[PDB]
């Protein structure tokens, strides 16, 4: 209940909030039914259209009009956007040639270039090209501004998570908005689209741009707009705010459009009925740029044209039903659609077993159009686990399909488009264009993740970003002028460089190796290998930096080089270069069980084979593969206890294929590759490395910890006519984070040869170097000829393995 006996007289779209019970006059008031009685009358005029006609120029002012064509309207800052064109014989913004904007042309009293964020729902990346013929205003922005072919959203590819990630730079798991619909088990409440619960502040974490602005003395226009407020009014409101005196005037503005998402659901992504929605966006953009030209701001303001996600062909008939897999369907709640989330219907039931739910959903039909995971087993690049609002059980749904619980939920067909799938899917990609004095001229940039923009928008506004998941500096190549020069973090732990300190007989590991067969030329030469005489062949980008306090040793060998952790009893990283000319060999008969002690590292800081024998679930593998040894002699180095890592047999299949076939293959395709591999420990699935006392799993009867994942970073020359190990120019990279899992239930073809399923699993588990840095606490690419900004961009790249957009 609100007494709304006040008035909006003089308060149309006031910027600060007066609380209950006094009536409101802001673009939010409708959503509370707390607008003053006269709001519609005064603040939402609609009379006489949104365009000056030839027969309205120099007219007498009449306050009841929606906009004005009167001689004094320029001053009042409330002209129609085409006032100058029709009346003063000016040309539309779109119809002028674009001159480069080498410096801000801002009128007096403007201390900084404003920022307008023009956000559009469901604007699929491929609209920029496939609709270019009917979007001339936006094609001017794109071609004269700075654009990327596409921009990658976050999972899930839904509106709320993506809009709030754009405003926070945070992953959904961090900011809290993990779906359009949500249940919080601590709150005992649901977050929905229709309803008022979504308004409470307790859902929203992190610090969005407008709060970041306000707290640092930069005033902001409001971001939310009510559904009923038409777009034309929204633009005039932004143009009026810009007329406000210097000390009242916001520096950052936002506009939003429900289109083209709204129509895309009805007609699909490319239905013929989509041309019209696109025409209207362009028209709206036209009114803004025309209106800015009127205020002498068109070479002063920076404009961001950005979408939240794309759109895919989806229909009712393409629905999987859980009622055809489970018998016990009324014992679960599903959050359905382009992604599934399952939980117990009642927490009062003791016999609710997720192991058995996943069983019944795994590879149960050759058709199957979805795949269950436990959230911690999701690809780490999705960063979709670390929140109480995300249910333990998750369904990754195939592009073009839906998941529902029972058939009745789907009839008690209409739609032809939807969105929400995995964020590396082409149809889900969206747009970025930046145009203005601070952005670059006629410049294309590589695709980037939307988590990066918060940082840039803070830069555009001279703000200091709140802690976020962007990598600040990685988008400096978008900007004409930078206020952030990124600097490399300092190494926390310096290594030990141990020599030969131990005799064989001091080791009691229970490990045998047949290696007792017997020169000054080639015996002087392999000591040199252990001092690192070939370290600049196998360690091309300097040693990783350890960014935490720990104790580790650098170990040199002929073929490879490692940083060995005395705490975790295995390498943090292993580095080696495989040239194009290198040859694959096999593990000879006599060395199949061979595990040699390392005489640089004490018995007490080593693994032992006895644990592996006694633990019937856990086998072992090697980080540097014996298969790629340079010679029969060097192959012995690969069997050192200090190259050894614990591996479930099931996972040895995956790993073996990678080491035996794929590395050589990549070395052929890319003219050699540098490989760095190591373990990852993340039992708390927060995407960050775990300390010694968070380890949940050891090899039975030992202090040998068990990685939750294994990673590799594969670098080469981008100019592939140059060997990896002699690259003059920019680098090219691909990475992965394989889940270390006791089975291969994730791959429904696993009973076949490794050549059918392994490389497919690895593609799904593609990863950014930065993702690995978070999980390891290391820092790569410390010594290159390349600028640090470029290296940041390199570390944020993700190889998607998709086709061309
Ligand atoms: C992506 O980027 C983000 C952002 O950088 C990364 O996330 C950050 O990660 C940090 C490390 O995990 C984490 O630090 C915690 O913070 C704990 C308390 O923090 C509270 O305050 C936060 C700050 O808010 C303020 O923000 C601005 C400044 O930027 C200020 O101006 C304002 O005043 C703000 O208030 C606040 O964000 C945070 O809120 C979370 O919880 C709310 C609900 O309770 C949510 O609404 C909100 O969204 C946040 O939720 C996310 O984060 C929590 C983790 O806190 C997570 O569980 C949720 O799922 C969700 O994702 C807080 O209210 C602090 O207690 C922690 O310190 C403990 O650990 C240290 C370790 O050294 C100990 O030394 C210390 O003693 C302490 O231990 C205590 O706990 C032990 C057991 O738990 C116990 O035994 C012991 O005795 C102690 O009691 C630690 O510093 C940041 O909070 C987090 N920030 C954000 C925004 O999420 C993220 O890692 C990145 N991801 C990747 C993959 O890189
Ligand atoms: O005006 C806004 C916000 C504007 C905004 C602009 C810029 C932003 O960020 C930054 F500038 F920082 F980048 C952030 C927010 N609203 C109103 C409409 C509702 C209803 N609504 C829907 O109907 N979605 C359609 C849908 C439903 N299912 N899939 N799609 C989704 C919801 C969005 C929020
Ligand atoms: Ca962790
Ligand atoms: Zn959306
Ligand atoms: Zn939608």
């Amino acid at each position: 209940w609100t007494a709304t006996s006040g008035s909006c007289k003089g308060r149309c779209f006031e910027l600060q909030e007066v609380g209950p019970p006094d009536c409101r006059c802001d673009n939010l008031c409708k959503s509370y039914s707390s607008c003053c009685h006269d709001f519609d009358e005064l603040c939402l005029k609609t009379a006489r259209g949104w365009e000056c006609t030839k027969d309205r120029c120099g007219e007498v002012r009449n306050e009841e009009n929606a906009c004005h064509c009167s001689e004094d309207c320029l001053s009042r800052g409330d002209c129609c956007t085409n006032y100058q064109v029709v009346c003063k014989g000016e040309s539309h913004w779109v119809d002028d040639d674009c001159e480069e904007i080498k410096v801000p042309e801002c009128p007096a009293g403007f201390v900084r270039p404003p920022l307008i964020i023009f956000s559009v729902d469901g604007f699929r990346a491929s609209y920029m090209k496939k609709g270019s013929k009917v979007m001339p205003n936006i094609e001017k922005l794109r071609s004269c501004g700075t654009h990327a072919p596409y921009m990658r959203p976050v999972y899930p590819t839904k509106t709320f998570p993506n809009l709030y990630t754009l405003a926070t730079g945070l992953y959904p798991e961090s900011h809290g908005i993990v779906g359009n619909s949500m249940y919080d088990p601590v709150f005992d409440a649901s977050f929905h689209l229709r309803g008022r619960e979504k308004f409470n502040h307790r859902w929203w974490g992190g610090q969005p741009l407008w709060i970041t602005a306000t707290k640092q003395g930069v005033r902001a226009g409001t971001f939310f707009w009510s559904v009923s407020i038409p777009h034309e009014r929204r633009i005039l409101t932004i143009l009026q705010w810009l007329s406000l005196p210097d000390n009242e005037r916001p520096s950052v503005y936002a506009f939003y459009s429900e289109q083209p998402d709204f129509s895309g659901h009805k007609y699909g992504p490319f239905g013929p009925e989509m041309t019209n929605p696109l025409r209207e966006i362009d028209k709206t953009v036209g009114q803004l740029m025309d209106g800015l030209k009127q205020l002498r701001l068109h070479r002063c303001v920076n404009v961001i044209f950005v979408g939240d996600h794309g759109m895919e062909d989806v229909t009712c008939d393409r629905t999987e039903f859980l009622s055809n897999y489970l018998t016990n369907v009324d014992d679960i709640t599903l959050v359905p659609g382009t992604l599934g989330r399952i939980r117990a219907k009642s927490i009062n039931n003791s016999k609710y077993d997720p192991k058995t739910i996943i069983a019944a959903l795994t590879c149960k039909k050759p058709d199957q159009h979805f795949k269950p995971y436990m959230k911690q087993h999701l690809p780490k690049r999705l960063h979709y686990a670390n929140n109480r609002r995300i249910e333990d059980i998750h369904l990754l749904v195939d592009r073009r399909w839906h998941v529902a619980r029972k058939p009745l939920d789907v009839y008690k067909c209409f739609f032809q488009g939807d969105h929400g799938f995995d964020n590396k899917v082409n149809s889900m990609q969206t747009v970025f264009v930046g145009y203005g004095p601070t952005f670059k001229y006629r410049t294309k940039v590589p695709p980037f993740e939307n988590i990066e923009l918060y940082n840039v928008m803070c830069d555009l506004l001279g703000l200091k970003p709140a802690p976020n998941n962007g990598t600040h500096g990685s988008l400096n190549h978008l900007l004409r002028t930078n206020t952030f020069r990124p600097t490399m973090p300092d190494e926390v732990s310096r290594p030990n460089y141990p020599g030969i300190m131990y005799l064989q007989s001091e080791f009691d590991l229970g490990c045998t190796c047949d290696d007792k067969v017997e020169n000054k030329l080639e015996e002087l030469n392999k000591r040199l290998h252990t001092k690192g005489s070939t370290k600049e062949r196998h360690l091309l980008y300097g040693r990783p930096a350890v960014l935490y306090r720990t104790s580790y040793d650098i170990l040199y060998h002929t073929d490879f080089e490692s940083g060995y952790s005395e705490i975790f009893l295995m390498p943090l990283w292993t580095s080696y270069t495989i040239s194009k000319q290198a040859e694959v060999s096999s593990i000879p008969e006599h060395l199949t069980n061979c595990v040699r002690p390392d005489v640089r590292v004490s018995p007490g800081f080593s693994q032992n084979c006895l644990a592996y024998k006694n633990d019937k679930q856990m086998s072992y593998g090697f980080l540097f593969p014996p298969y790629l040894s340079s010679s029969p002699e060097a192959k012995y180095d690969a069997f050192l206890v200090t190259n050894m890592v614990p591996m479930y047999p099931a996972f040895k299949r995956v790993w073996a294929y990678f080491q035996r076939v794929l590395v050589k293959k990549y070395a052929s395709e890319r003219n050699g590759v540098n490989v760095i591999s190591g373990p990852i420990f993340d039992y708390n699935y927060d995407g960050l490395r775990d300390t010694e006392d968070e380890i949940k799993q050891y090899v039975e009867g030992s202090s040998i910890p068990v990685p939750t994942h294994y990673y590799s970073i594969i670098t080469s020359c981008l100019d592939f006519t140059q060997p990896a190990d002699k690259c003059d120019g920019p680098l090219s990279v691909s990475s992965f984070i394989l889940p270390h899992r006791p089975d291969n239930d994730e791959s429904c073809n696993s009973s076949e040869d490794e050549s059918k399923w392994v490389e497919e699993l690895m593609k799904m588990h593609t990863a950014r170097v930065r993702d690995i840095e978070h999980l390891t606490g290391l820092d790569f690419y410390r010594k290159t000829s390349r600028s640090y900004s470029e290296i940041l961009t390199l570390k944020t790249y993700l190889h998607t393995y998709e086709s061309e957009i």
